[PDB]
């Protein structure tokens, strides 16, 4: 399971805008995207930062992560297209506890 905790956020994401009627534009999905990642903590909050959607976060990096989302590009190859940048994206893991 590479990618898997970016590719479950990002599923997560998805059916959230899905289950709430919003349009997927481009403008829409950023302002979505960062607001979902607005109370996210620990490793969601580095997934976070790694998509672009975090204050000190590279909007290079969100244009790159909403672009594909409005044409529902599979959250995996999303994913995937990222970890070429920094591949610690697909090697989060929660705290094991």
């Amino acid at each position: 399971a590479d990618c898997e905790v970016c590719k479950e956020f990002l599923n997560r994401f998805y059916k959230s805008l899905i289950d709430r009627g919003v349009n997927f534009s481009l403008d829409t999905i950023e302002k979505e995207l960062i607001s979902f990642c607005l109370d996210t903590k620990g490793k969601e909050n580095r997934l976070c930062y790694y998509l672009g959607a975090t204050k000190d976060a590279a909007t290079k990096i969100l244009s790159e992560v909403t672009r594909p989302m409005s044409v529902h590009m599979p959250a995996m190859k999303i994913c995937e297209k990222l970890k070429k940048l920094d591949s610690q994206i697909c090697e989060l893991k929660y705290e094991k506890t």
